[PDB]
DNA sequence: GTCGGA
């Protein structure tokens, strides 16, 4: 997962997590309005610190000083809990990135066709993220990654990997600072939303170019 | 110390 839509108001997403969570984030009624959220930008990220929830703009990408290559944007759930690189993020930098759905590109030959993937029941998604804390320091190299998992069922037909999406109840547990890395691994294993809860459709190729914006990017298209 | 298009 390297592109998604986060277009609604923050209250719209937070209300699915809990009554209290929505009250605990300062009021900002503006729809986030982003139909083409791309790595290397700052993205509103939900987390907990000092027993309080926070929604901060955080760089999507992770590139510590000692990392000579371009920023990572994903971390594999298979190994992130024990990775030399991601272990500290799994333990102390868990977060949630909400979204309306995400884009995946199917490589039908030498070209790519984008699909928008969303919950069949019309709810937004909560993607599991890990990152560098303190998140609020506006670091532009040490941000967050979206945790990935193996594509299951029909998603396998689009791409071999997928974001780890948590149910709202799991998303709330994921963010708790007092839990073990092992508890987090069990939340990730127990709270993942399987492919049969999603629908998807092809969308215009225009989304691939980050310059393109607007609700059209997620509309279904005929020709593929 | 690892994994999107353009």
């Amino acid at each position: 997962a390297g592109r998604f839509a986060q277009s609604q108001t923050r209250e719209d997403y937070l209300a699915l997590l809990a009554e209290d969570i929505e009250r605990d984030i300062p009021y900002d009624p503006e729809p986030i309005g982003r139909y083409n959220v791309a790595p290397g930008t700052k993205v509103l990220l939900l987390s907990e610190r000092d027993e309080h929830l926070h929604l901060d703009p955080v760089f999507w990408g992770y590139a510590p000083g000692w990392w000579d290559k371009p920023p990572l944007i994903n971390a594999r759930v298979e190994t992130a809990a024990t990775s030399r690189m991601f272990k500290p993020l799994w333990q102390h930098g868990r977060a949630i990135c909400f979204a309306d759905g995400w884009f995946e590109w199917k490589k039908e030959g030498d070209k790519k066709q984008p699909f928008f993937i969303y919950r069949a029941d019309g709810q937004p998604i909560f993607m599991a993220a890990i990152g560098s804390t303190p998140f609020e320091r506006g670091d532009e190299a040490e941000g967050f990654l979206i945790v990935t998992a193996a594509a299951d069922q029909g998603l396998v037909d689009i791409h071999d990997r997928r974001p780890l999406v948590l149910s709202p109840e799991a998303a709330r547990e994921w963010m708790r600072q007092e839990i073990s890395g092992k508890e987090a691994s069990e939340i990730a294993a127990s709270g993942c939303v399987p492919a049969n809860q999603f629908s998807w459709h092809p969308v215009s190729r225009a989304v691939g170019n980050v310059k393109n914006q607007g609700a059209e990017l997620i509309q279904p298209v005929l020709e593929v």
